[PDB]
């Protein structure tokens, strides 16, 4: 147990003596992100401001997840409209911890993507050089095979979908073989854009860690020793995913992830491969030129070769549930602006599709879907979960109706051009029906719209017969812009 451990301390021993206090201090920022100080907060807020966040529904956000809605409350104590929302897109950028993994996994090592301020990206930018100058020393040549390196890993950060159902909730110690089939079924490789933080030592779970990987270096595989037992690896590694079982740790079940470390740039190439295989297939059955890049892989993380996979299922759903002339009309105006279906998973405001078009960080939107018409771009997110949607396909054709939007709007003036969803037409409609349909339809016409037309093209016909019942002049105007679109 303990002899592994002292010949890796060892092997690294000179590198360790080696640290400067400069170097120590890096080391620990990474491991420990430094968090904001509630105090300081709030003595940045003006008295106006500090009255309107006393006042307001924290819990009731749709920007803020459970780690920041906690954080704004904790401080909600020490002191939605329009006016609350535009604050609490500023506040958001304000409380962000200083954390350099998370900024790599965002980004998935696009560390220049203009997602945060200027200076604290030159500052990730400093010190993730500096920390890639510090992990020079590789494991090497008589280590590498004779030593294994543990991590314990959350299933919602690869897919929040399936992590929903991983656990059997009839009894927590067993997992679900169903979707455990279906979490390995597309598991072939993944990537690191981080530093992955490893145990010399297999670590027992704790809380919500049922993924254990077990993982094997290669010998230039570079890593610096970190006290009580663990190795930092360098960022940019690929891992080829040899075994994934269930396993029973102690009286309870555990996935086992079996993982071997080899060249990024040979998980690049099968990434290239399938983007290529993927829009000659698409762009034959859409009628488009041979050479359309239509469909792009952003992908850059762990749960990379079902990124890939995925987007196959989710466009197959698609053409299965959308008129195909719909599909091929919208589709062509897409490409005659230059757009993209962008399968990622990095962050939505780290794809120049969005930012390119959003200077201000503070409109800038993650989410699992977002279309956005300034590019023509459908973007979706494969490790996260969208509040009332049951998979990615769905959340696909929600944002297949903003550009159904963005589309008849421009068949109805095309020199300036407007969603449909702005017409005076469809703002009465919603005024009357815009609270029929789903708790997110009321946000505003264009969501009521992509909802209506999602649920419009449901596999479950139930969901359909609802919209024509309990939004009848919704139904009708959407099926009117799509015969509209076919017809031009
Ligand atoms: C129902 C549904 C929801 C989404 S979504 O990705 O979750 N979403 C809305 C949202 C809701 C809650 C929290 C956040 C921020 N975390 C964002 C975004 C903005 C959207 O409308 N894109 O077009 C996507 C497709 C869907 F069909
Ligand atoms: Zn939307």
């Amino acid at each position: 147990r303990y002899e592994k451990w002292e010949k890796i301390k060892q092997h690294y021993q000179h590198w360790s003596d080696s640290l400067s206090e400069e170097g120590r201090g890096l080391l620990k920022k990474l491991q420990i992100p430094i968090e904001p100080k509630k105090d300081d907060i709030i003595h940045s807020l003006s008295q106006e401001e500090k009255e309107l966040l006393k006042r307001i529904q924290i819990d009731s956000s749709d920007f803020l997840s459970t780690e920041e809605k906690e954080f704004l409350k904790k401080l909600q104590i020490d002191i939605l409209s329009e006016k609350e929302k535009e604050f609490l897109k500023k506040l958001k950028l304000d409380i962000q911890p200083y954390d350099i993994n998370q900024r790599l996994q965002d980004t998935g090592g696009l560390i220049d993507s203009p997602s945060i301020n200027l200076d604290v990206r030159k500052q990730y930018k400093r010190d993730i050089q500096n920390i890639d100058a510090l992990l020079h020393q590789s494991i090497g040549s008589t280590l590498y095979n004779k030593i294994y390196l543990y991590e314990n890993m959350n299933i919602n950060n690869l897919t929040a979908t399936l992590g929903a159902d991983l656990v059997d909730s009839t009894d927590n110690t067993k997992i679900n073989r169903g979707i455990f089939n279906e979490f390995k079924k597309n598991f072939k490789y993944s990537i690191s854009s981080n530093y992955m933080i490893v145990d010399i030592n297999e670590r027992p779970a704790l809380d919500n860690e049922r993924l254990k990987w077990r993982i094997q270096l290669s010998p230039d595989t570079r890593a610096g020793y970190l006290e009580n037992g663990k190795l930092i690896l360098q960022r940019n590694i690929g891992l080829e995913i040899k075994d994934v079982q269930i396993i029973k740790q102690s009286e309870k079940e555990y996935i086992r992830i079996d993982a071997k470390v080899v060249p990024k740039s040979k998980i690049d190439t099968k990434i290239q491969e399938a983007q290529l295989n993927i829009n000659q297939e698409w762009n034959k059955a859409l009628g488009l030129p041979k050479y359309t890049k239509l469909i792009t892989f952003n992908v850059h993380n762990r749960y990379a070769s079902n990124i890939v996979e995925s987007a196959y299922l989710i466009l197959n759903e698609w053409k299965n549930n959308i008129q195909s002339d719909l599909i091929k009309k919208v589709t062509n105006y897409l490409v005659d602006g230059n757009g993209r279906f962008v399968f990622t998973d990095i962050t939505l405001p780290n794809i120049a599709e969005q930012y390119t078009h959003q200077d201000e960080i503070y409109e800038q939107v993650h989410s699992k879907g977002l279309y956005v018409p300034e590019s023509r771009s459908i973007l979706l997110h494969g490790p996260s979960k969208g509040v009332e949607l049951r998979n990615d396909s769905e959340g696909f054709i929600h944002e297949f109706g903003h550009a159904v939007d963005d589309y008849a709007g421009y068949l109805l003036d095309k020199n300036q051009s407007d969603l449909v969803t702005n017409s005076k037409k469809f703002i009465d409609i919603f005024k009357e029906e815009g609270s029929n349909l789903t708790s997110y339809g009321r946000t505003n016409e264009a969501e009521f719209f992509a909802e209506a037309f999602r649920l419009m093209h449901s596999t479950d016909h139930a969901e359909r017969l609802k919209v024509q019942k309990n939004a009848p002049k919704t139904f009708q105007f959407i099926n009117d812009q799509i015969k509209f679109i076919i017809n031009s």
